[PDB]
């Protein structure tokens, strides 16, 4: 018996978690790890001829792309329905959350007054003029953040916040979260918005000594309440090994499985905050209760309003 996993968790960190499932169950895990959008495009092309059993994807926006494209089948599981929090799964049971990431504020306290920064709304302060730096609108992470704001405040109010935010940007858009962390730490940027786990990875020397030194210069602010995003798993629509795909998903969503995946990328497990000493130092967070499904709903409108105010 075997199971074929196509995973968009492209961090090169998760192989060990699949090995523990194999040893306990005797089910062979064939594992492909690449870009999420390459997986979606390949699967649309293959249809019934695909060898995918279980699909793992990063971000609300990519999960919505896969759902729109009809890539998942509904599954029934007492374990999953009674263990994965409602806000972090498909109401129609086609996909399930496995890890939690926060998109946070990073600041250089030698360049800006950090006592003035608590939440996203503060980044429109005119005293931050020229000092705010962003990754481009092509990042699903950024699209899902603007989608978060539309969910709570509606389109009108979100556009006001975006006109204010983009006003304070005077630097070209970055193509990644790690290069924006380097700019904030070097001090060419005073304020950035990035995923918390990139700061943890650089602090722990994963990207070498220079990136570690730059990351020490940064003060990380968790908005209160906090915007939460996820990685998720679902069973492929035409999975051959359906039974084995459900067993592996039940394992990855469990306390052992969710801690295993999360501890590799410095994320939070599903039902508890990270044990990790670097992540714990960032502080406690309270979720804002916007569902992952809602983040997918408002993705199209988020892209249109980012384009309209000039977030490029
Ligand atoms: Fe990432």
């Amino acid at each position: 018996k075997e199971v074929k996993v196509y995973s968009g968790r492209h961090y090169n960190t998760d192989k060990e978690v699949y090995q523990k499932f194999q040893e306990q169950t005797g089910i062979k895990v064939r594992y492909i790890e690449t870009d999420g959008k390459a997986i979606i495009e390949r699967l649309k092309r293959e249809g019934k001829n695909s060898q995918a059993d279980l699909v793992i994807l990063v971000d609300a926006a990519i999960i919505e792309n896969a759902s729109k494209a009809n890539l998942f089948q509904k599954i029934n599981s007492n374990f999953l329905e009674n263990s994965v929090p409602n806000n972090l799964r498909d109401p129609r049971n086609k996909w399930f959350g496995l890890t939690r990431r926060l998109r946070v504020i990073i600041s250089n306290p030698d360049i800006v007054d950090i006592t003035k920064i608590k939440n996203f709304e503060d980044l429109t302060n005119p005293s931050f003029k020229g000092k705010v730096c962003l990754r481009n609108r092509k990042s699903p992470y950024n699209q899902s953040l603007v989608s978060n704001q539309i969910a709570k405040k509606g389109v009108g109010q979100t556009k006001i916040w975006l006109k204010g935010l983009i006003s304070n940007v005077s630097t070209p858009y970055f193509s990644g979260d790690s290069s924006l962390i380097r700019a904030v730490g070097l001090g060419t940027c005073g304020i950035g918005i990035v995923n918390h786990y990139y700061v943890a990875r650089m602090l722990d020397g994963v990207k070498g000594p220079r990136d570690a030194s730059l990351a020490e210069k940064i003060k990380l602010i968790i908005p209160n309440p906090a915007h939460v995003n996820i990685t998720a798993g679902g069973v492929y629509k035409y999975a051959e090994n359906k039974t084995e795909a459900i067993k592996l998903l039940e394992y990855l969503a469990s306390s052992e499985g969710s801690q295993g995946l999360a501890n590799k990328t410095y994320e939070h497990p599903l039902k508890e905050s990270s044990q990790n000493r670097i992540v714990s130092k960032f502080g406690d967070f309270t979720p804002d209760n916007v569902t992952i499904k809602e983040l997918g709903k408002f993705n199209s409108k988020a892209i249109e309003i980012m384009k309209e105010v000039g977030w490029n």
